[PDB]
DNA sequence: CGATCGATGC
DNA sequence: GCATCGATCG
């Protein structure tokens, strides 16, 4: 199920992404540049990255030590034959594991594109080890580990040119690297190559480059960092100009002005400015333009709160079993293996949001939902007092046993892994899709179950009106989606982006009590009550985007 | 406990 | 194309 590739990483650099890279480096690099340069890739792979950096450096007429290591014998068989037939004399591969889980003396040049494995993959317990032994926290994944011990090799002053995933510049877990590389390197540029598809993997890969500290310095500031960032850009505004004068996406990486540029079928926009503060390493890195910039500081000045201040944002129900608990031909199946009605919860998925109103009148889906309130506390219902339900789950019952993450809770074995609280569903409450390209923040007060590819959002104030809707006429608007590019730069391909509780949780909200923020919460309650308005709804909106405008105190 | 994260995945 | 869904961590 889990390939060589998968568990170990095993995706090389192309061809001219390598070449781009070692130009950088070489570039940066601030050494003495007459003497023997020793270069590292600590993850060499068939030995591209070496390659590019040498041919790149043989240009400027300097010498390199290649060193290259991996802890695949065949990866290192074949760079052997690769960097042997280069004609290149001066290089040194090792065939071991980099983390350490024989020796080196510290190196000038680091260029580096590390595996990248998840934390399921990794599994709990060598995940464990690596936080412990390299200072991580979170769901950690390899090539942060790669960061921290990679980083750890490199000469004071020396040049590094890695490329990763971009998530540590926007995720939670992404805090510990973050925090890593601004108190190590003095960042250099960061390179967000977005949804470019440079690799046949489907990731968005960041490129890092610094220059190691030195423990005893001055005030630097001589260097600000910089960033670039590319992104396809699908939808053209009517007054932009593009330019087509580059023939390649590869040529487009060393572009030095901000703007849209179209290569063969597709248009990119590309962003060039500085890293404002990384110091503050907690909340993600943004990379934005000046204006940009300027404009999310200022709504962020004019504002009242946050979601997080007048609500819960939840995720919906994570069975761990989807295809068990969560169907629709629950009629369908033997009449002895039917659940009671009482079990089986109506529940609202993403495949059936929209804005405003639920496209519940084309749904059947419901939960067996397996918890209840019992002596006002939250337990897991009884087997024997749901017979049709019981045999049911006897048919699943070594899949939903295996589930050793249950069974070390001492929790049931046929229990939904996060049912939350029973009572809580019915409450009027605000749901929306987690991966989207739009914002689909709906109104939904029967009293339903929320599916785990959606959140929902609950007043913390038990007057569930009009706070709920104040906060979907923001979350639903152009202004929000503008706010969220900027602040939550977490986009998966096609343009989804993540509406996850993190990033939710930091959107701004006017003053609930201004006469602006009234006529918005009349606004929102007409467009979920009267289902009758249709196409005229954007009129609506429209109204909508100016008041929330006036709210905050800006024209955007 | 309850939200995260995805060399996405099928 | 286009929207995971289940191990995981705190
Ligand atoms: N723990 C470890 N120690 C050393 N190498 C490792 C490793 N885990 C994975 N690798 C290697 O890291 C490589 C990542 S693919 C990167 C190859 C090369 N850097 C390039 O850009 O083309 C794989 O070949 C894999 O064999």
């Amino acid at each position: 199920t889990v390939s060589r590739q998968k568990a170990t990483g095993a995706h090389f650099t192309p061809d001219k992404l390598a070449e781009v890279i070692a130009k950088r480096i070489l570039d940066y690099f601030k050494g003495e540049k007459n003497r023997v340069i020793r270069v590292l890739d600590p993850a060499c792979g068939d030995g591209e990255l070496l390659l590019a950096i040498n041919k790149v450096a043989q240009s400027m007429n300097i010498q390199l030590e290649l060193i290259g290591v991996d802890f695949d014998i065949d990866a290192i068989n074949i760079a052997n034959e690769r960097l042997s037939r280069s004609g290149h004399k001066n290089f040194r591969l090792i065939n071991k594991d980099f983390l350490e889980m024989e020796e080196l003396e510290p190196v000038d040049i680091i260029i580096a594109n590390p595996p990248y494995v998840r934390t399921q993959i990794l599994g709990a317990e060598k995940a464990q080890k690596l936080r412990e032994k390299f200072n991580l926290k979170g769901r950690v994944d390899l090539y942060q580990a790669f960061l921290v011990a990679m980083t750890q090799q490199l000469k004071s002053n020396g040049i590094i040119g890695v490329i990763t995933s971009n998530r540590y510049l926007t995720t939670k877990g992404g805090e510990s690297t973050r925090k890593f590389l601004v108190s190590n390197f003095n960042i250099l540029e960061i390179m967000d190559l977005g949804d470019s598809k440079f690799f046949e993997a489907a990731v968005l890969p960041a490129i890092f480059f610094g220059e190691k500290k030195n423990k005893e310095y001055q005030k630097e500031n001589s260097n600000v960092p910089k960033f670039f960032k590319i992104y396809e850009q699908s939808d053209i505004e009517a007054s932009s100009s593009v330019n087509s004068e580059f023939n390649s996406l590869i040529e487009l990486l060393e572009v030095n002005k901000s703007g849209l540029y179209s290569v063969e079928d597709k248009t990119y926009s590309i962003s060039l400015g500085k890293i404002i503060s990384p110091e503050n390493y907690k909340e993600p890195w943004i990379l934005a333009t000046e204006d940009e910039y300027e404009w999310f500081m200022k709504v962020n000045q004019n504002a009242y709160g946050f979601i997080e201040d007048f609500a819960h944002v939840k995720v919906g129900i994570k069975t761990t079993a989807d295809s068990v608990f969560i169907r629709s031909d629950w009629g369908e199946l033997p009449e002895e293996q039917i659940p009671e009605d009482k079990l089986l919860r109506p529940i609202i998925s993403a495949d059936q949001a929209n804005k405003w109103s639920v496209s519940l009148v084309g749904n059947n889906k419901k939960v067996l939902y397996t918890h209840e309130i019992r002596d006002g506390q939250i337990k897991a219902i009884n087997l024997e007092e749901f017979p049709r339900a019981k045999n049911y789950l006897e048919s699943h019952k070594e899949r939903l046993a295996s589930r050793k993450y249950v069974l070390k809770a001492n929790r049931n074995w046929y229990e939904i892994w996060v049912p939350h609280d029973p009572s809580l569903w019915d409450k009027p409450k605000i749901i929306f899709p987690d991966t989207s390209p739009e914002p689909k923040f709906f109104y939904e007060d029967k009293g339903s179950v929320v599916d785990g590819n959606c959140y929902w959002i609950i007043p913390k104030k038990e007057n569930s009106n009009d706070i709920l809707f104040l906060i979907m006429g923001i979350c639903n608007s152009k202004f929000m989606s503008k706010y969220h590019d900027i602040a939550f730069q977490n986009k998966l391909y096609a343009g989804r982006r993540r509406y996850l509780t993190q990033y939710v949780n930091k959107y701004p909200i006017p003053d609930p009590e201004s006469i602006y923020s009234k006529e918005i919460i009349s606004l929102v309650r007409e467009l979920v009550n009267n289902k009758k308005e249709t196409q005229d709804i954007n009129e609506i909106e429209n109204r909508i985007e100016k008041l929330i405008l006036r709210a905050f105190d800006i024209e955007s």
